[PDB]
């Protein structure tokens, strides 16, 4: 496989599912910018926002549409379902189509849209 | 690998320009395979419905404009991902701008699958 897809999947497992905010600076470049559903967020705000939510009672599960992966040098696109659970609530499933571009094996840009928003 | 396997960005752009912006329904079967399926914001649509629906809308007063995020492309053999904005206008209505992130898988230079999500929905 290509390096980018493997790193993206590792980030989703070890950072997101594990809610490990100490790995944000491991997987994401200091100049990272996220574009998501009309919002633009640079590294510092992405980092602080994820530190706060990972400290909450939420939990995450992640799965992928294997048929949708696109992989190229320093780039990957995929179709991801993120299922979020909170104590006392029904889980909610969000579909994300995302493009990730890497610099020196860290995520430098993500562009994503989600359904529902 | 055939020549078309490495030019999916160019093929997708040509489809947006000559099929969508030009509203040319005769090119639907040229750019899309008969077993094409679209997934868009949770809806699945097959070729027959995609074709008939676009034949009807292209005969209407709608117009389309396309903007590309030229920094967001991913290109691999028989595959492309990108980020575009589609703005649609109708007489007497404010234009509507939709961001689309899409993945297209090709087979023999025709689109076989699209998976996309949009903002707003
Ligand atoms: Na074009």
């Amino acid at each position: 496989s290509m390096v980018s897809i493997a790193l993206l999947r590792e980030m989703f497992e070890k950072m997101v599912v594990a809610k490990n905010a100490e790995l944000i600076g491991h997987y994401y470049d200091p100049d990272f910018v996220m574009y998501s559903d009309g919002l633009r967020q640079e590294f510092a705000e992405f980092n602080e926002g994820h530190r706060k939510i990972y400290a909450s009672a939420i939990s995450y599960a992640i799965e992928y549409d294997e048929d949708a992966w696109v992989q190229a040098p320093d780039r990957v696109a995929g179709r991801v379902w993120i299922t979020t659970s909170r104590p006392g609530e029904k889980p909610t499933r969000i579909e994300v189509i995302l493009i990730a571009a890497y610099r020196d094996c860290r995520i430098h840009r993500i562009w994503e849209t989600t359904w529902p928003s």
